């Protein structure tokens, strides 16, 4: 081999955050969303005026989805609920893992078909806790067990096939789907095998050519693999536990980057105060805007 594109982007926000995660961009309004698992925060940011607002839940919210101008889906520990964006009301729109207080959501994306993937896990990551379910108009289905930590998920541009991986396996998948429900036509087969090599496949994206662009926990870098599967490029971000990017600008032709404080003793962040800070990417990237999810 990959190619190391050293950092040469900047700080979106310099607010530090404990286990940053989640990100998704609002085309329409011009924002980017994230949260701040842990702390049970969503952050809003509005890239042109650098405006940001933190928004406090009562749930350990880790995924995102727009529904409308008013309205969004958030995925968290206790279930998914709709927000109305004018007051911040939840409302539960479907329960997911409501009882089993012992787990969290994590990683989720949107499928073109309007159906959300979405991860859990266990809280302390034990083995094999976890699942990754699929959410269409409220039905939540599982469709992937066995999991301890759910992360990559994302699609190819046409629908067709999704990505996942156990972080703590580190074998991304790939499944074949039905485009027009999200729903997977076939097993998964094992796409690329990063097994023990150093760092954990976090979040990822794919792009307009569909390459993978994976955020590798602990490496400080988004790693990008062609259709292939061949690690062609790595970019460096300063936040060694690099957990999630997500496409943002007019364009979504800017990569935005997440990273995490979680664990790292006192004298970590004191070398580097860059933890967990929020950055973008200083490369082009031809992304897409995310799916709505449908009522
Ligand atoms: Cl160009
Ligand atoms: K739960």
């Amino acid at each position: 081999l990959a190619t190391v594109f050293p950092f040469a982007g900047r700080v979106l926000d310099e607010t530090p955050m404990l286990l940053g995660e989640g990100p998704t961009f609002d085309p329409a309004s011009g924002t980017a969303w994230w949260f701040n698992i842990l702390e049970r925060e969503l952050h809003e940011l509005h890239l042109a005026s650098g405006r940001k607002t933190v928004h406090a839940l009562p749930f350990m919210g880790s995924a995102l989805a727009k529904i409308s101008d008013s309205k969004q889906l958030i995925a968290s520990d206790d279930g998914l609920f709709l927000r109305d964006t004018a007051t911040g009301v939840l409302t539960l729109h479907a329960e997911l893992e409501s009882d089993l207080p012992g787990n969290r959501s994590n990683d989720g994306r949107m499928h073109p078909s309007g159906a959300l993937w979405i991860g859990t896990m266990g809280r302390k990551a034990e083995t094999g806790a976890g699942s990754i379910y699929h959410v269409a108009k409220g039905k939540v289905t599982k469709l992937f067990a066995d999991i301890s930590i759910p992360n990559s998920i994302c699609f190819s541009p046409d629908g067709t096939t999704g990505y996942f991986v156990d972080t703590k396996v580190n074998r991304l998948m790939r499944v074949p789907l039905d485009a027009r429900t999200g729903l997977p036509t076939g097993k998964a087969e094992v796409f690329i095998d990063s097994t023990g090599i150093k760092g954990g496949m976090d979040g990822s994206v794919c792009d307009a050519e569909g390459h993978i662009w994976n955020a590798r926990w602990g490496e400080g870098a988004v790693d990008r693999y062609d259709t292939d599967g061949n690690h062609i490029a790595r970019y460096e971000v300063p936040g060694k536990q690099t957990t999630c990017p997500a496409f943002i600008g007019p364009d979504a032709s800017r990569l935005l980057v997440t990273s995490a404080r979680e664990h790292l003793d006192d004298d970590a962040i004191t070398a580097n105060p860059q933890h967990g800070l929020t950055f973008e990417l200083g490369i082009e990237v031809k992304g897409r805007f995310e799916p709505l999810y449908r009522l």
